[PDB]
């Protein structure tokens, strides 16, 4: 008969006012390979200025996040990096956040500078972005398999 595998889906980012992510608000810890299943966000600095954001989540203990706390230049992307424990699994209750303030004129992207921009940057400025996990689960179109996609 007919059969295949796999689907295919629509890739969407929060078009923030400094700094964008991505994606938007749908996180999804397993890639085709057979590797590793951590997820990478990605920051874009629409702003024309420097923009220090930092990632936080309910979790930070369980989940790697790295880059956690940084900035990304005027026109520039950045990888967050975002792998759960080498023990456990990824949860439904989890959640992760972004932040992202649009700095002054010239301000480094250190542990010190930072500091100081989160602490003069009011929480107001402060742009936070929750993401959400979309937990893997029975993979497939509602019983039985049925997709197909332009191959070739």
């Amino acid at each position: 008969g007919s059969s295949g595998s796999s689907g295919k889906k629509p890739l969407s980012v929060f078009k923030g006012p400094l700094l964008h992510i991505s994606p938007a608000e749908e996180l999804y810890f397993g890639s085709i390979e057979s590797g590793e299943k951590k997820t990478l966000i990605v920051l874009t600095n629409v702003t024309k200025n420097i923009v220090a954001f930092k990632v936080r989540t309910t979790a930070p203990e369980k989940y790697r996040v790295k880059p956690s706390n940084s900035s990304c230049d005027p026109g520039a992307s950045i990888d967050i990096i975002v792998s759960p424990h080498g023990g456990l699994t990824v949860s439904a209750q989890d959640r992760f956040l972004i932040m992202a303030a649009e700095m002054e004129q010239s301000s480094g992207t250190g542990p010190a500078e930072l500091s100081q921009f989160w602490k003069e940057v009011p929480r107001n400025k402060v742009m936070e972005h929750r993401l959400r996990c979309h937990t893997v689960e029975s993979s497939k179109p509602n019983s039985l398999m049925l997709s197909g996609p332009s191959s070739g």
